């Protein structure tokens, strides 16, 4: 699994974290989340109702003792081992439809790159990403030449894929807006931040609107928040979520938040949810970012940073977050809010890990809490 990582970027993990922990990490993040986690929009539904409804389409949906608005599914897999070589013509998939079929989806003609030209409908097939990585194992449903042609359509039904998690998006309880995928760290970080109807606040970093409608339901409609994201593309897709979870509490507005103090408003609580190297995510088929883009995107982050501390009012509250494992972008950079008037707080919900040499922020580590790499710091502002 080593191989999914850039040489520096082990050596990097390995100073960071212990060779022992660092091999924990790569290992269990080239896999998905073993507790795949929705938010319950307690703005349309309860979790009761939602757990109802879950388990009439057949799903196995568990509660969360932490989170009350939490669910999460169990992960299967893996369906084969890591060396399996299975005796199959081969499909190969591009980079983003083989992450699909590696958490369970159909593989559909344009996630197609190339192909053994012996397949017909019907024959079991195997499907590799470009760099020859085993994701799955399927049916064919097209021949080779409709297959490597087609527009549209299922080109292999996969009946074994390496992972299975449950597809949500096609449901009766999404398109009515019941539920939201979210991670368990983004959720906590949306919790800390401990969102009044008072408070003016602003989500510098909020498309596509995961922790903004869930800042939202939290405050049961009320109050306004303002969110923040570059591209109105961006928001469009969040003005459709926002929709479908009938949330009627968010300003859209469209800037570089790096420019942030250009308004005229002193914030009471702002989330930062910073642009990151994204180490973290997962599954991690191939690491493709590293130390040079860790230093960069650390310096890009602290514009932001600078710019959220200028907008905050006297004892104002920041929860700055990140997906990513690296020092710079985390404990670094909380480093330099501590040197620009802020303080470290003590999170209402603490259920991570304790930060590199840094008591009060919380990290997330797959393999000891079964998600992404998290990162989330709560500051307070003392002064200017």
């Amino acid at each position: 699994y080593l191989e999914a990582f850039p040489k520096e970027l082990r050596e990097y993990y390995k100073n960071l974290f212990g060779k022992e922990e660092a091999n924990k990490i790569m290992k269990k993040l080239r896999e998905p989340v073993e507790h795949y986690y929705i938010r319950v929009n307690t703005l349309k539904i309860s979790r009761e109702k939602l757990i109802g409804e879950l388990k009439k389409e057949g799903l196995k949906p568990l509660r969360s003792p932490y989170l009350p608005e939490g669910l999460y599914f169990v992960r299967e897999g893996p369906n084969f081992s890591d060396d399996f070589e299975p005796k199959l013509p081969v499909v190969v998939a591009n980079k983003y439809a083989a992450e699909s079929v590696y958490q369970g989806a159909m593989l559909y003609a344009p996630g197609v790159l190339k192909a053994d030209k012996n397949i017909k409908e019907g024959d079991e097939v195997q499907i590799r990403d470009p760099k020859g990585l085993l994701v799955g194992i399927g049916i064919a449903r097209m021949d080779y030449k409709e297959m490597t042609e087609a527009t549209r359509g299922l080109a292999v039904e996969v009946t074994l894929p390496k992972f299975k998690l449950p597809s949500l998006s096609e449901l009766k309880a999404f398109e009515k807006g019941y539920f939201y995928p979210q991670g368990l760290p983004s959720m906590v970080t949306a919790r800390v931040l401990e969102p009044k109807e008072d408070d003016v606040i602003i989500d510098m970093a909020a498309a596509p609107g995961g922790k903004t409608t869930h800042i939202a339901q939290l405050l049961e409609n009320k109050g306004e928040i303002i969110a923040i994201d570059k591209s109105k593309n961006r928001l469009r897709k969040m003005e459709e979520n926002i929709k479908r979870l009938g949330v009627k509490n968010v300003k859209l507005v469209q800037m570089d938040a790096r420019k942030l103090p250009d308004l005229g408003i002193k914030a009471d609580k702002i989330l930062l949810d910073a642009p990151c190297t994204a180490l973290g995510v997962r599954p991690k088929l191939w690491e493709e970012r590293t130390l040079k883009h860790i230093e960069a995107t650390a310096r890009y982050q602290r514009a932001f940073i600078w710019a959220a501390i200028k907008s905050l009012r006297r004892g104002g509250v920041l929860v700055y977050s990140t997906c990513t494992l690296s020092y710079e972008e985390n404990e670094g950079n909380v480093k330099f809010m501590i040197r620009k008037g802020m303080k470290l707080e003590e999170q209402s919900i603490f259920i991570g890990s304790p930060g590199i040499g840094m008591n009060k922020v919380q990290r997330f580590y797959p393999h000891k809490h079964l998600t992404q790499g998290f990162f989330i710091a709560k500051l307070r502002k003392v002064k200017d």
